[PDB]
């Protein structure tokens, strides 16, 4: 009975989780939703117990009463005996991202652009982008600003979804899961990749986890880190060793949520489920690992080292930190006291 629900977003998720339950023992078991938004509604309902969120989301569910439980962990040499587990989380880059070939191209010529996003309603994809778009345009055109996008989650038949282009099959076309080809960090860098975008709003991290034979995967075997270049706040372009100087934002981690009152018992249960399959788990390799997938970045994040305790068991608000909470209800106002559902 001392069973956590996590719940998966699209059919890839689910078919690791279903993996990660049968290797728990069932100490997890799984549900499914076709997006983040829905497995969301599950969790308030109580149907399901966990899932792990960008910040946009951790945004969504907060004001809903759901509650960040332990956030991921990547590598960083800094604090350097504390274990990962009670490290304090650093946050990651939100960058702009364009082809060194493109030559010329700026955050000042980025207008009438075709643009490619993680998601609607993500930190480095959605959120801070727009946030900074609709401050400099003044309006809340944000979504006659880019010529064609793909930003998964947006309307289909929309210029926000032009660019995106589904599964295998062409189904799915925008779904803000993984079946859709350019969805999340991955598909966003490889919506620039394959030259269907002139701009994409990911993390510093994708960049280097899918360049100079990092990633297998057919699309980016041949791709190069001089080939890109990052987009600076002040019209310049740098290399994507720059990203310290040259990024959008810092973004919070993204967190496991949870409601409130099941807080305490999925943080114990993925405590324990980490030990077992995490970095250096028990049955990782060997059985299970619960932060690899092949670069498609199921669950977790794939450079996650490990989920870390929170500092000061913050609230929703204070975990995404000021700053960004403000710059998200203020991009809001363009479609407080709220929960959505
Ligand atoms: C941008 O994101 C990057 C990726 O998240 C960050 O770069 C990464 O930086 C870390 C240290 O902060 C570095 O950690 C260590 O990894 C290896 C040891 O485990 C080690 O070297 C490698 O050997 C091979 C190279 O021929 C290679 O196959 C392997 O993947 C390793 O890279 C390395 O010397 C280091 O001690 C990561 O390796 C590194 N990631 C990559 C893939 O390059 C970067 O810091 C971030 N920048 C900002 C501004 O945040
Ligand atoms: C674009 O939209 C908004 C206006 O450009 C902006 O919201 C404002 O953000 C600033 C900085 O985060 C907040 O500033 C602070 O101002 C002084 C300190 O300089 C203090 O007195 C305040 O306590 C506060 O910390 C403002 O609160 C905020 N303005 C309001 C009231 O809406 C967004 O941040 C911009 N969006 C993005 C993505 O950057
Ligand atoms: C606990 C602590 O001292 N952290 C404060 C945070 O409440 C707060 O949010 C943090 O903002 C940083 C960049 O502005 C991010 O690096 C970091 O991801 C984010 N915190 C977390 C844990 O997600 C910031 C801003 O008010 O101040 C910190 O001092
Ligand atoms: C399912 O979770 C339970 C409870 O968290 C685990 O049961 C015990 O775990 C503790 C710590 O690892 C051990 O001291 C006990 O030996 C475990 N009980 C027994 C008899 O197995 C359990 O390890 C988890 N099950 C699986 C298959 O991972
Ligand atoms: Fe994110
Ligand atoms: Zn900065
Ligand atoms: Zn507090």
């Amino acid at each position: 009975y001392t069973r956590v629900v996590w719940c998966a977003v699209g059919p890839e998720e689910q078919k690791k989780c279903q993996q990660w339950s049968q290797q728990s023992g069932q100490n997890v078991t799984c549900a499914t939703a076709s997006t983040t938004d829905d497995c969301i509604v599950l969790v308030l309902k109580g149907e399901a117990d966990a899932l792990n969120l960008d910040g946009g989301y951790i945004y969504t569910a907060g004001k809903c009463g759901l509650v960040p439980v332990l956030a991921e962990n990547r590598k960083s040499s800094k604090h350097s005996s504390l274990d990962c587990v009670l490290r304090p989380t650093e946050g990651y880059l939100a960058v702009a991202v364009v082809k060194k070939a493109n030559e010329g191209l700026t955050w000042n010529s980025l207008k009438d652009k075709k643009s490619c996003h993680t998601a609607v309603d993500r930190t480095a994809g959605w959120n801070i982008p727009m946030g900074l778009i609709v401050n400099q345009t003044g309006s809340c055109a944000f979504d006659e600003f880019f010529s064609q996008s793909c930003a998964p989650g947006a309307d289909p038949k929309s210029r926000l979804c032009a660019l995106c282009a589904g599964d295998d099959q062409g189904l799915d076309k925008c779904v803000p899961n993984s079946k859709e080809k350019y969805y999340g960090y991955t598909g966003a860098f490889r919506c620039l990749a394959e030259d269907v975008g002139d701009v994409a709003f990911v993390k510093n991290d994708t960049v280097w986890e899918n360049t100079n034979g990092e990633s297998t995967a057919d699309w980016a075997k041949n791709l190069k880190r001089e080939d890109f270049r990052l987009l600076c706040l002040d019209g310049t372009r740098k290399p994507v060793t720059e990203a310290q100087s040259c990024h959008l934002a810092v973004a919070p981690n993204h967190a496991v949520v949870s409601r409130s009152d099941r807080a305490a018992h999925v943080e114990q249960v993925l405590l324990h489920q980490q030990a077992l399959f995490g970095k250096n788990g028990k049955n990782c390799p060997d059985k299970f690992c619960l932060f690899k997938s092949e670069t498609k970045n199921l669950l977790f994040n794939d450079n996650t080292e490990c989920l870390a305790k929170l500092g000061g068991r913050p609230t929703y608000e204070e975990y995404l930190g000021t700053e960004y909470v403000t710059a998200i209800a203020n991009l809001k106002k363009c479609s407080l006291e709220a929960c959505a559902f």
